[PDB]
């Protein structure tokens, strides 16, 4: 048995095939002239009245949406959809086309951005298995590169793909690997350093003596849970950083040891900084050039945070002292550093004029005209001719080079100008040659030294719980994979801030909650976690809870290993008693880990199923696991059990393969979000369950007394018989052969 992972290699689409019959099924005129009927009944209609079946319906998706209702609707929709097509058969070698945008993550530096329409690629999923070569599923971001590519997704005979403009991808299982991505000493208190530079291939994870001991200082030691990426530690890894640096610098994390020499805070407190040699389960570093973490911030959300506004700040307050009315230069805009400061600007009351390349311009707040391209040089004369110069009075460069130098006709009348870049870095004289007026200033944050970074940390805080500042959009990736995150970083793809998280770790300590701690698998794994694995802590969780065969006994066993179990009966669908639950966890034992493991099966091919069945099959995996990730600290595990047949689309199991889609879905959002989330797809298990096993021992008992199984006619003719009949108590039984064992069946 092994474990496996969906990749979505690309494909590639036949480009010389025939374009086939098309009609639109949805709102609006389309641009291209190609049939449209606002529903499938509609398009029944024209068959009705002549029309000849088109060879392709096209069925773009709705939005949907990451909540319950979302998947809802958008699943039921899915099903209307289904049942209409499949009943009419005029539309058969006909396909239905659904069109979906991002429910499907195919490339490193993107997320499934609609769960609701994932939902929908599961249901679907199962149907074509039901139905070959009858339904096609297309992801695509933005509509329209649909059309073009369209002669090729039909030839191709590819019932699953997604379009990208780097291709079309389709998706297919794959084992762990390929390579087996990055390993771990396990010997904690690693590190990822780069010991191959010059290429991404040729980083690994290495121990560490300096993080495990001792303290210290001055210092304080940390369990860290994630850490920033800055584009310093992506340079680093290649051989083409100027300087002195080690890699990963800022993080979040728990405090282990203190002292000598600190009172300010102490253990287990949750912290953020600039640590060195940030990327390991274990590092230490300066507790002033650390602080306690805000509002109920996620180690993820924390650790993007320190470095990038840390600059903004020391750069923008310190360096330039920026006043109101001032007005700013900033490069790579949409990157952390340029993200950071325009917030930070914005606040200290200035006008802002940036820069990011073109398709990240949406996720910049400025409005249109204080925008341009970052990787040109028109800026220049269109924000010159922007406002007349004087044009900005402060400058905030990343961009070194040949970029550097139009930057510097900016703010022609005089002013104050910071440089990043240390690469073509410049003398603050030989700047006061080319240009007059302008100061010029080339930093490093550590520069402004410990004293003076504790007070700049704890001042942003302040802004952040004002609500003044925002963390930047997160891109989470698990250090194991840290080559696919730097890849990423140094191509610049990403928007906002990358991050890494260390490998998930309960507190041993702590209480661990399993939803349908009951069912076949959940018991197996509330047993495991408590014999073999460290659990002392368990809430266990289900609908009937401790009245259910044999749940009892379930309780005595584990609570006779020494254990602190608690059974209590909630549908986690409710979230007013999930929370009545989490609650009466007691404080000493705080929760770190859920095994949602709680689920409802149906049976039944597309046609046959309703709205009513599909809510049925949805409520404990959807509306629970919604209500468990609402309710839940942030910094939780959660691991979410799926089915693999949400990823092969079992067939016979449309609705339930939809809920399994959405878990699998979350997790990917979820962790992409940086949070601890997990989901596992289990196929067949071989265990049963204490059900079941009960029922099952029921029958042997009946048996081992001499009866046989009684069809359901004659059961039925009994309990006729018996319920109107003279005695008042009767036993309706079939007997075998003609005992001895049993004194009543004497003569
Ligand atoms: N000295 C110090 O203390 C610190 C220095 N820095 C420096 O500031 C810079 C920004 O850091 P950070 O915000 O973490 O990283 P960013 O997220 O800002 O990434 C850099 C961005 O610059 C843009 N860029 C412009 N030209 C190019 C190019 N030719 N190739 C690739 N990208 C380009 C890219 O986006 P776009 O497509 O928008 O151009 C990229 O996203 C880094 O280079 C870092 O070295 C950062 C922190 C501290
Ligand atoms: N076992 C297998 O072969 C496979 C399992 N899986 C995955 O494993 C999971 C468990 O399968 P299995 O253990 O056999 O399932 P079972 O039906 O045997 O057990 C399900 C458990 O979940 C509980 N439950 C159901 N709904 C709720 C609810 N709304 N609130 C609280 N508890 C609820 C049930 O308790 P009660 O009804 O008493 O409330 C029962 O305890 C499945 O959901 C699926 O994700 C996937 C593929 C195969």
């Amino acid at each position: 048995a092994r474990l496996y992972r969906l990749s979505w290699p690309t494909v590639q689409l036949p480009t010389s095939a025939q374009p086939p019959s098309c009609v639109l099924l949805g709102t609006s005129e389309v641009s291209a002239d190609i049939q449209v009927y606002p529903d499938l009944r509609s398009l029944t209609a024209a068959l009705d009245a002549g029309a000849e079946p088109p060879g392709v319906v096209i069925a773009p998706t709705p939005p949907g949406g990451g909540r319950t209702a979302d998947v809802r609707e958008t699943t039921r929709h899915a099903l209307d959809l289904v049942q209409g097509w499949l009943s009419d058969q005029r539309l058969n070698e006909s396909r239905l086309l659904l069109v979906t945008q991002g429910a499907v993550a195919v490339e490193p530096g993107e997320p499934v951005t609609d769960l609701a329409q994932a939902a929908l690629w599961g249901l679907l999923r199962s149907t074509q298995t039901e139905h070959p070569d009858r339904f096609v599923l297309v992801d695509v971001p933005e509509p329209a590169q649909l059309l073009p590519a369209l002669p090729g997704v039909l030839a191709c005979g590819e019932p699953q793909l997604a379009l990208r403009r780097g291709g079309a991808h389709a998706p297919r299982l794959a084992g762990l690997g390929s390579d087996d991505v990055l390993p771990v000493p396990d010997g904690t208190g690693w590190r990822l350093e780069a010991t191959r530079p010059g290429s991404l291939d040729g980083l690994a994870l290495v121990d560490e003596p300096t993080a495990t001991a001792p303290l210290g200082d001055g210092e304080v030691r940390i369990a860290m849970r994630a850490a920033g990426v800055n584009f310093r530690d992506a340079l680093i890894a290649l051989g083409m950083y100027p300087g002195v640096a080690s890699l990963g610098s800022e993080g979040a994390g728990v405090v282990v040891e203190t002292g000598p020499g600190v009172t300010g805070l102490a253990p287990g407190d949750r912290v953020m900084g600039m640590i060195p040699k940030a990327f390991g389960p274990l590092a230490v570093a300066d507790h002033r050039m650390v602080t306690r973490i805000p509002a109920g911030w996620s180690f993820a959300r924390a650790a993007s945070v320190p470095i990038v506004f840390l600059t903004a700040y020391y750069a923008l307050v310190d360096l330039a002292g920026l006043r109101p009315g001032e007005s700013l230069l900033v490069h790579s805009a949409a990157g952390g550093v340029g993200m950071a400061a325009i917030q930070l600007a914005r606040h200290l009351g200035a006008e802002v004029y940036a820069t990011a390349s073109e398709d990240k311009w949406q996720a910049v707040e400025l409005s249109r005209e204080h925008l341009a391209s970052s990787r040109t040089c028109d800026f220049e004369q269109q924000f010159l001719g922007a406002t007349g110069g004087r044009g900005v009075d402060v400058v905030l460069n990343s961009l070194a080079g040949e970029f550097a130098d139009a930057s510097l006709r900016m703010l022609p009348r005089g002013g104050r100008f910071l440089e990043l870049g240390k690469t073509d870095v410049r003398d603050p004289v030989e700047v006061a040659d080319a240009h007059p007026g302008v100061s010029y200033q080339a930093f490093d944050t550590v520069e402004a030294g410990p004293q003076r970074i504790g007070e700049m940390l704890h001042e942003l805080v302040e802004l952040f719980e004002g609500r003044v500042l925002e963390p930047l959009p997160v891109t989470a990736w698990d250090v194991r994979q840290a080559p696919e995150a730097l890849r990423h970083l140094s191509q610049a793809r990403h928007v906002g801030k990358l991050v890494l998280t260390m490998p998930p770790v309960w507190d041993a300590a702590g209480t661990v909650l399993v939803t349908g701690g009951t069912g076949a698998l959940g018991a197996e794994v509330a047993r495991h976690l408590v014999i073999e694995r460290g659990v002392r802590n368990l809430v266990l969780v289900s609908r009937r809870g401790p009245a259910a065969s044999g749940a009892a006994e379930l309780v005595a066993q584990l609570t006779a290993y020494g254990a602190e179990v608690s059974l209590q009966a909630c549908d986690v669908a409710d979230r007013e008693t999930l929370a009545k639950v989490l609650a009466s966890i007691p404080d000493e034992h705080p929760l770190t880990a859920v095994v949602h493991a709680a689920g409802v099966l149906d049976d039944g091919v597309s046609e046959s199923l309703t709205v009513e069945r599909l809510d049925q099959v949805l409520r404990p995996k959807v509306d629970g696991a919604r209500n468990l990730l609402e309710l839940i600290d942030p910094d939780v595990a959660l691991v979410l059990f799926s089915s693999v047949s949400g990823v092969l689309g079992s067939g016979g199991q449309g609705n339930y393969a939809a809920a399994n889609s959405f878990l699998d879905a979350l997790a990917q959002q979820r962790q992409s979000r940086g949070l601890p989330t997990r989901s596992l797809a289990w196929g067949p298990w071989a265990e049963h369950g204490m059900a079941s096993t009960l029922r099952e021992a029921e029958q042997d008992r009946l048996a081992r007394s001499g009866l046989l199984p009684i069809s359901t006619e004659e059961g039925l003719s009994q309990f006729d018989a018996a319920c109107g009949g003279a005695h008042t108590v009767v036993a309706p039984v079939r007997f075998s052969r003609l005992a001895i064992k049993f004194s009543v069946l004497q003569g």
